[PDB]
């Protein structure tokens, strides 16, 4: 019944907004929708696999938040393995390499290529983390999306095509589903586009030994009763001197502060009294999550190994169910395993065929792209569809269609009276991440302890020390990558000399 | 407790829908959200006004079924003024003209305008009313934003300009919100540029008397204590022999069918079980409503008349608060008033505003527009913003962004197990009016009708016989209308 914080949401960014205020000396309550912690992050554990990361899995350096807290819940790392060659399938064939970015040999295609990343970057650079509407082009880049940014910058189809297959595997979503402003915005505060894409160094170096859904189990274990399962909360009254909140089980929690560490727009599955302000009321009707099946096939062996392949795959082409693969063998050598993401707009294509024909066509795919008719004899399987999923809405996270964040994007995490926000959504570095989920459930939780007066208002945001286990090494560029024409440049250059 | 039919949603759709159950002897349950019935519609009754509609109010021909409808609860119609005048007010200055549409004068513009409207109408005509995404070109027109389409079409500035507006004011959204494919499905269904766009035998030709409120109203007076208001629909359980509904104040009504009556993406409130598939479930995170606040300001006379002014003003440029009024004076010619619509970006930026800053902004405006201190003499003001309606989620409907209505359309009427759907949005006739309304709420009474083996599944869709008081003339093109070329085509020509 009474308490000082209700949390509504019990993943990564709840359940770390609820042990910052525990740990503070204040009387929490966690209510989750569903019968189990973890929401965007799900380990299933069974004798076949042990255990695999269904939901959100990769951490790596710059994300020192949730290296640190599942470091003092006493989780380890390891690293995704990248000894081996990377794949690029590109129109049929299959091309290895090394390093983050596949080699581009044509002198016109490489200018093109080495342009459009540059210039994402560039782009980002004029957008502030904490108010990308406050960017200097801001409403010109919103209104327009991904598909027309593309249209612009890239002079090759080579280039298009990578391009897109990056803006698919980065947010879930078709280009001309995308803000650009957005979109840009997004890769930005990841710290860029190598960051964002590299397994060794970025966004994909390691996931958690044992699984991700350890960091919201754990917290669970420490807060004990607090956490109540399978309360979805249907109705928040701020009218009165406490706040209350209603679940579906009809139980009554009151409060003095809440917490909505929730996706933006299931904000929408609550009934709100007095109605939300205006602009809120609208956001959470323009802020869909993308969508995506995450897929795991497994092997008796890590058998790509043995050609030389880390496991990596990077697959170009509508007929390829899944774009994107990472092996997901256990550090220990064993459960060999191949995880691909079908995204977008196939994971509704393909969401109609059966558990056993999707992973009959991932075999095949997976046969042709690392030409072994060994990845046609699986051992098991594991998937899951995240667009299913009424307490999630999609994964990985929340895209801004053109024009929105802009227009709604301020009120984000703007308190409503005695409503604060957390939720990946409303990070401002890593958002969409579960690192991007701790930064926001703790922040959400020091601005109530403000709000008490516990705490200056110096302290609402707080740095995170680097991590001594996973040190960020910089993004470097090379002379050339830096001052290379574009394809458009270097037809201004042979203009003006033929002039 | 328990019922046939429960109706989730009193607005025009949900009251024609239980109005047709009930007509056919079933037992019916309409539970709504608010402490009124009308929803998108809403009538204020006060002295200074009489009756005023703050929400939907314009009906005109081939709206038959909204006419049908009321006309059978005792309601009648009268025209908006259209005998004076209308205005097209660009670059600072008043232009007055006569027909639907705003003159055009220089040659190469002309044909810019021609073009525009032309295409328009011509996209349309390959876009199946029942199924949009069954266009041939879905893909290519879905992936594309309104805005998009302009660049690509519009050769000046000024059809751009206009096209922009004509967005606007059709769906209270930017041209970079929405997807192409979407919005020529739109006016398609509405049966074209200028039967959307037309007051005189087009959707803005009529209101109702004593306002479109009535609608709603009156079918609540027929279903008497069956209408149930204050009961937010919370929960929807499918799992057993009945379907199970819960509202938010502790009641429980079990129906052996439900019928959801609100807009598509309000269906996040309601917690299912068993969840809903996939698609809904996403479809309903990925289908917003527009912007937009409706503001009528009162005078003591209607004094643009005496300048040969009907009331109408298109009012392009980003300063005017105001792009687009109506003269919405009485038909006995007293409560003189003129309709503004602030939309899309403007009902955001301006809602900060006081409601008498915005009064004075619109006063403004319209004496400059009209040429006439006597705008700046208000008597009274109403204003809705409909942004702010927890239980709409804007007006007037619900628009798709790129790349939705090809991968989730599809979903919008299908039915979740014994779960219909009707609502505006679900028409394929004037869907976001009235009219599609009144076509979606019986459609889906008569799914249900069919499902219980009442009538065969032919009766389903039912067409509706022409209004005898709003007759509909045909829509026509000129010789050179038809055949004059665009700007690119006469370059060709060069
Ligand atoms: C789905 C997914 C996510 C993902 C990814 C791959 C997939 C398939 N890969 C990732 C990765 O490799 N590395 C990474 O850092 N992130 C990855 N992601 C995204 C990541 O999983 C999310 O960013 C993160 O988990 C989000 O955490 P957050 O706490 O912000 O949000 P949540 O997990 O969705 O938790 C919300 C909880 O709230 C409950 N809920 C929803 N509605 C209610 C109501 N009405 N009442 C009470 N509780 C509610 C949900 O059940 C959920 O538990
Ligand atoms: C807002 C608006 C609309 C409008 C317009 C101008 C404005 C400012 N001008 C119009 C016009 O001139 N001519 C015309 O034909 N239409 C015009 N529109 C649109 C028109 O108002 C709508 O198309 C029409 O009213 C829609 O009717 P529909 O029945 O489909 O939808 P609704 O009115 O929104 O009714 C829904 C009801 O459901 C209730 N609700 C919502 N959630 C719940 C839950 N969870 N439980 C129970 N009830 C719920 C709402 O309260 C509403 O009453
Ligand atoms: C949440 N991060 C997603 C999850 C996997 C991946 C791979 C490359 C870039 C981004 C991502
Ligand atoms: C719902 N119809 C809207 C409401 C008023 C109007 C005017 C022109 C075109 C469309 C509209």
């Amino acid at each position: 019944n009474k308490c000082d914080v209700v949390v509504v949401g019990g993943g990564i960014s709840g359940m770390a907004a609820a042990k910052l205020l525990h740990d503070s000396g204040l009387n929490v309550v966690v209510l989750e929708a569903r019968d189990r912690v973890g929401g965007r992050t799900y380990t299933l554990r069974n004798q076949k696999v042990k255990y695999v990361d269904l939901g959100g899995s990769y951490v790596g350096p710059t994300q020192n938040r949730i290296l640190r807290l599942a470091k003092e819940l006493g989780l380890e790392t390891y690293k995704v393995n990248e000894v081996e060659r990377l794949i690029h399938h590109v129109k049929g064939k299959s091309y290895p390499f090394r390093g983050p970015f596949p080699p581009v040999w044509n002198p016109i295609t490489y200018l093109d290529h080495n342009n459009f990343w540059r210039t994402m970057d560039d782009m980002g650079r004029e957008i502030p983390s904490d108010a990308p509407w406050k960017a200097p082009l801001a409403e010109e880049w919103d209104n327009m999306t991904m598909k027309e940014l593309l249209d612009k910058l890239c002079w090759t189809e080579s280039a298009k095509q990578l391009a897109t297959l990056f803006v698919n595997l980065c947010v879930t979503a078709e280009t001309h589903e995308v803000s650009a402003l957005w979109f840009l915005w997004y890769v930005k505060q990841c710290g860029g586009t190598t960051r964002i894409i590299s397994t060794t160094n970025g966004g994909q170096e390691r996931k958690f030994v044992g699984g991700s859904g350890q960091v919201s189990e754990r917290i669970m274990d420490l807060l004990g009763d607090r956490v109540k399962l399978e309360r979805p909360v249907i109705y928040i009254d701020q009218t009165r001197e406490n706040v209350l909140v209603e679940t579906l089980n009809h139980e009554m929690y009151e409060a003095k502060y809440v917490i909505s560490a929730i996706p933006p727009t299931l904000g929408m599955k609550i009934h709100f009294n007095p109605p939300l302000p205006m602009m809120r009321n609208q956001m959470i009707t323009r802020v869909p999550l993308g969508s995506v099946i995450k897929c795991i096939v497994y092997y008796k062996e890590p058998f790509w190994r043995k050609k030389d392949y880390c496991g990596t795959m990077i697959i170009d082409g509508e007929e390829a169910p899944v774009a994107y693969t990472l092996d997901d063998t256990k550090p220990e050598g064993n459960y060999a395993a191949i995880m691909g993401f079908i995204l977008a707009h196939k994971a509704r294509k393909l969401a109609r065929l059966t558990k056993e024909e999707r992973l009959k066509k991932l075999c095949e795919l997976y046969a042709k792209v690392l030409g072994s008719l060994e990845a046609l004899e699986p051992v098991h399987y594991e998937e899951k569809n995240w667009c299913e999923e009424q307490y999630s809405g999609g994964c990985y996270t929340t895209y801004f269609p053109p024009g929105i964040l802009t227009q709604y994007g301020r009120v984000l995490r703007q308190p409503v009276d005695r409503i604060y926000f957390a939720g990946t959504e409303t990070a401002t570095h890593w958002s969409g991440y579960m690192e991007g989920a701790v930064e926001a459930g703790e922040r959400a939780a020091r601005e109530i302890l403000h709000a008490m007066g516990k705490i200056p208002e110096d302290e609402i945001w707080q740095s995170e020390p680097e991590s001594v286990d996973v040190p960020a090494q910089p993004i470097t560029t090379t002379f050339l990558e830096r001052h290379l024409p574009s394809v458009p440049g270097l037809l201004r250059l042979i203009g003006l000399t033929t002039i």
